[PDB]
């Protein structure tokens, strides 16, 4: 709980879902975006639409090989939304690579609440995205 920072626009960002494929389909993904789109524009804090980047991916060591591409492809990366499927090893390594070998900011978000999503689990998003890309 902290005050909200206006003037954040992220134009250039990613999605690395490592859930299935078969459980968290290509339409999920891109009614979830829409959905973020919308608050966080409202919000005032706007999330383009169309990431840079959209991928699926299985496993922690898929992590790091896929974070550095992001990196040496994509100039002006601002952020990187995770997909997990639950409780599972690739949030360390997440946040392993993204906070302390690359320094890139990355926000995870879970499977459930990308196949379903609610205003209250988008706003969470967006907040968590505020806090992360606000003060810097």
């Amino acid at each position: 709980n902290k005050q909200f920072h206006t003037g954040i626009e992220i134009k250039v960002w990613a999605i690395a879902c490592f859930a299935p494929q078969r459980q968290c389909t290509e339409v999920h993904l891109k009614s979830f975006t829409e959905q973020l789109r919308k608050i966080s524009r409202d919000a005032g804090m706007p999330i383009q639409g169309q990431p840079c980047f959209c991928k699926y991916a299985q496993g922690a060591d898929s992590v790091e090989p896929m974070f550095r591409h992001l990196k040496n492809t994509y100039a002006g990366l601002q952020l990187v939304v995770v997909i997990l499927p639950g409780k599972t090893p690739v949030y360390a390594e997440v946040k392993r690579v993204g906070d302390t070998v690359l320094g890139m900011a990355t926000q995870c978000v879970q499977m459930k609440n990308v196949q379903r999503t609610t205003p209250q689990t988008l706003s969470n998003l967006c907040l968590k995205i505020n806090v992360k890309l606000g003060g810097v």
